């Protein structure tokens, strides 16, 4: 159900968070005093060569997750690791958040999104987190979410 799916978000971003740190040691993550992710700290959101931590992201929330850079000159969001495919199979890197998504202006404002939103034509049950430097500034988004037609698919 959506509610469900909503509350499991939660859980995906701790994955997503934790191993984002185990990866990059100079990340910090805050923790809320109930286990949630609070703060994610990442100076620099980097390119990537090698997308093996997102697809194990993936496959331990069992869903999908991305890792956005802030491009200053574009006042957008560009995905630069992701689990999510292209309907040719190739990786959905390099492709924007857009200022139409649900997600871009509480992202912006630094607030977390939860709530349904389109990824590339597609529905999905999603969280958007937002990604600091240590100065305060929005430098990305950590991503995790599940097409709603799967979350559909095992209630029908």
């Amino acid at each position: 159900t959506a509610s469900t799916a909503l509350k499991y978000q939660h859980s995906a971003l701790r994955v997503a968070s934790a191993t984002l740190h185990r990866q990059f040691p100079d990340t910090s993550v805050e923790w809320a005093p109930d286990g949630n992710v609070q703060k994610v700290v990442m100076d620099t959101v980097p390119t990537f060569t090698d997308h093996a931590m997102i697809d194990e992201i993936a496959r331990v929330s069992g869903q999908q997750a991305t890792l956005f850079a802030f491009d200053p000159a574009q006042d957008d969001f560009i995905r630069t690791t992701t689990s999510i495919t292209k309907p040719d199979g190739s990786r959905a890197v390099g492709t924007n958040l857009g200022q139409d998504s649900k997600a871009f202006a509480p992202i912006k404002a630094g607030k977390t999104y939860l709530g349904k939103a389109d990824i590339l034509g597609t529905s999905y049950y999603t969280i958007y987190a937002p990604v600091f430097n240590t100065r305060g500034d929005v430098t990305g988004i950590l991503f995790s979410g599940v097409k709603t037609a799967t979350v559909q698919e095992a209630a029908n």
